[PDB]
């Protein structure tokens, strides 16, 4: 399936997951369509930082939901 | 100076600050104002999480600037 | 009738009324005789601040009374 992570600046990302897939997992696939690497990755739903490790199938993230991603940069 | 404060979920919050006001100094108000315990607050500003003390002027934040809160 | 305005550094403002003059009516009297502006106004009388849609009846405002002046510095 496929979920839409939108940043905070105003971009929208595509990307093909599975329920299965943690958050670790989707964070190396933005880092593929947007070179932003995982320890510098936050992705948010329904107000609440997802955590590395949980899947999306427990975080209850269906089909065509919208996910926001923040940078964490130290010294940023 | 007064600057803004917007959840995901829905909720604007309006602020009374300093531009020297720390980040953990904002929590503590945020905290005052809706009850969430600073422990659970991510700042954010120009899409990227805010930095425990820093100021607001360190990140370049000014009079009606919005801040973004997630839970953590 | 006639009501004082004074401020916190003595400056009584006599101002020439009615009972049914709105607060923001008076507001605009106080920007005639003196140049301060509406916005900057916060008008005290028996220790309250009275709101722009009352009238000075609403609040008792008799002849001969004495209201204060206390002015909003907050810009933008």
């Amino acid at each position: 399936m496929q979920i839409f992570v939108k940043t905070l600046t105003g971009k929208t990302i595509t990307l093909e997951v599975e329920p299965s897939d943690t958050i670790e997992n989707v964070k190396a696939k933005i880092q593929d369509k947007e070179g932003i690497p995982p320890d510098q990755q936050r992705l948010i739903f329904a107000g609440r930082q997802l955590e590395d490790g949980r899947t999306l199938s427990d975080y209850n993230i269906q089909r065509e939901s919208t996910l926001h991603l923040v940078l964490r940069l130290r010294g940023g």
